């Protein structure tokens, strides 16, 4: 069963540009990886500085091999010196995909 | 909960104009039954790209969305935008799985 994460996460002006940098490059290196079958990292149209993980991942396995990666928890802890503290990520089983548009 | 997950994509001419309709939509939509959350965000790996981002109580409750004239409008909208790429598609979702946070 595929699985959705959503997850959310902000910087103040200071730190926001070193926070998109990350961001950008965490979703290059995942991308790569066995089961991501999506991770995209954008930016709050209604709120500069709040930012957005969107991830597809094959099932809740992958997923966990993917958290439990060394390049993970360097991330996390980059985020702790841009005092970035709000990173929440919830994921969720997904049903079979219902095509709306296009 | 249902969650759905959209794409669109417009050119630099284009794209100001796309991110203050997507703006006015999300700010319509969140008043509406059932809406939980809708977001408009832009691709940090790729200036232009947008990603709507929503959780619905239930499947109803999004096809009532789906079903109002001003989505109908703001879809005209798109394509005097030169947006030919949308793409929606909607998920059931089981229960939260708290990851980090």
């Amino acid at each position: 069963t595929m699985v959705i994460s959503h997850g959310t996460l902000s910087a103040s002006a200071e730190h926001a540009a070193h926070l998109r940098q990350l961001l950008v490059h965490i979703a290059q290196a995942t991308r790569q990886e066995d089961g991501c079958l999506l991770y995209l990292v954008s930016e709050d149209l209604s709120q500069p500085g709040h930012f957005l993980i969107t991830e597809h991942w094959d099932n809740l396995g992958a997923m966990h091999t993917h958290l439990a990666l060394p390049g993970v928890t360097q991330a996390i802890d980059a985020l702790k010196h841009l005092n970035v503290t709000d990173l929440k990520i919830t994921a969720y089983e997904a049903g079979e995909a219902i095509n709306i548009m296009g």
